[PDB]
């Protein structure tokens, strides 16, 4: 599944709702290992719409538990991420992923 560990609290009341655009900054790494991507490196937040199967399952479930302004560490098992095959060039097979995610706003 996905484990959410709070780094910095959000407002504790404003959570993503189905059909909203969720706006975040993140950095992703293999667990206790190497970084593979950061929205911060592009100076452009990442957006996705909740409820539209736009992201891996661990994101969908993990980010939904976050309130606006929260920063958290999401640890995502392979079956909640890229599973047995990974993703070419970026995620290996059977990989546990860790994302540092900051929920900036809901649009
Ligand atoms: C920047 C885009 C998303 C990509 N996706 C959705 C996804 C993943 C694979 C193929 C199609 N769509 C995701 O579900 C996850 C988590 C949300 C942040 C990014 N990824 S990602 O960091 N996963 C290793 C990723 C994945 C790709 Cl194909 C490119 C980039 Cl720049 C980053």
């Amino acid at each position: 599944g996905v484990q959410v560990e709070t780094i910095s609290p959000g407002d504790g009341r404003t959570f993503p709702k189905r059909g909203q655009t969720v706006v975040v900054h993140y950095t992703g790494m293999l667990e206790d290992g190497k970084k593979f991507d950061s929205s911060r490196d592009r100076n452009k937040p990442f957006k996705f719409m909740l409820g539209k199967q736009e992201v891996i399952r661990g994101w969908e479930e993990g980010v939904a538990q976050m309130s606006v302004g929260q920063r958290a560490k999401l640890t995502i098992s392979p079956d909640y991420a890229y599973g047995a095959t990974g993703h070419p060039g970026i995620i290996p097979p059977h990989a546990t992923l860790v994302f540092d995610v900051e929920l900036l706003k809901l649009e």
